[PDB]
């Protein structure tokens, strides 16, 4: 809601023009990303663009292998993913998109979220099939692309060297700790398989059409060849046990491989979650996700 001053816009005129893009009138600057500063300008045909400047060389390094990724996608996937159409080191860049995600969250006290409703079976079933469709893509096209694969040993070994990294950097509630070794631990819970997974998947991540019908997902730099359930867990967060069920019923009927003990998994990947977003904190450097994380870890649940 500020200015740009004259140097930061003609800094980033100049940007874009060395990428072929021709910008006019005045810059709109986001800096809500950790990883990129976002900047909203029309380009010389009138339409919007997002450009995307990365912040430090360790993101500007996995643009390339992150459009390797998108680039397999679109062709795996019947739904869209992010179509990046300037793909550099220096800048991405893109068309500002029409549709919107299926959760909106705005800073301000004032200014409107939104959520898809829990009773949209429109949502609820265009998500689970889109899902199964995302988990049907093959291992070998994983491969092709780069991505980082595990077994499902490795699945499992990840989650426990997670808890161990926390449990070193971190005061935690004891129930906690205990409830993650207990999963680890419990044989009947874990899968006999890995699959594509998107790796960050919840609501603000997943694209609607103006009929709440999934025409997307974006954000995919977690994606991965690991456990189904990674993929699921906000959807229990967002959408309860009654959302989850059938979530997975949909899901089922459409393909996805399943196994008697999935929906308890889910749950126990979802209390996970705070390691996660622990250990993110804590390589982010950034003070206040870092006091967040803390204060979670060593809250009961």
């Amino acid at each position: 809601m500020t200015v740009v001053t004259t140097a930061d816009t003609s800094q980033l005129y100049a940007l874009a023009a060395r990428h072929g893009l021709k910008l006019h009138g005045p810059l709109t600057v986001n800096e809500l990303g950790l990883d990129y500063r976002i900047v909203i300008a029309t380009v010389d045909d009138g339409r919007r663009w997002v450009l995307r400047i990365p912040r430090r060389a360790e993101v500007s390094a996995k643009v390339e292998p992150e459009a390797r990724v998108l680039a397999m996608l679109k062709n795996r996937l019947p739904f869209a993913v992010p179509d990046w159409r300037v793909a550099n080191a220096e800048l991405v860049a893109y068309p500002m998109l029409e549709d919107s995600t299926a959760m909106v969250i705005q800073p301000g006290s004032s200014t409107p979220d939104w959520v898809v409703p829990q009773d949209s079976e429109v949502f609820a079933e265009s998500f689970a099939t889109a899902l199964a469709a995302l988990h049907a893509v093959p291992i070998s096209a994983a491969v092709d692309a780069g991505m980082l694969i595990r077994t499902p040993t490795q699945a499992r070994q990840k989650v426990a060297d997670d808890v161990d990294r926390v449990r070193r950097e971190f005061v935690v509630n004891d129930k906690r700790l205990h409830r993650w070794q207990r999963w680890l631990d419990d044989d009947s819970s874990w899968p006999d398989f890995s699959v594509v997974v998107h790796g960050d998947l919840y609501v603000g991540h997943v694209l609607i059409d103006n009929t709440e019908r999934v025409s997307g997902m974006i954000d995919w730099s977690e994606a991965r060849v690991d456990d189904p359930a990674i993929d699921m867990a906000a959807h229990l967060m967002v959408f309860g046990e009654e959302g989850l069920a059938k979530l997975l019923l949909t899901y089922e009927a459409a393909g996805g491989r399943v196994w008697p003990r999935l929906a308890h998994h889910i749950a126990e990947r979802l209390a996970f979650g705070a390691v996660t977003y622990a250990l993110f904190a804590l390589d982010s450097g950034n003070e206040e996700y870092l006091a967040a994380a803390k204060a979670q870890l060593a809250a009961a649940e």
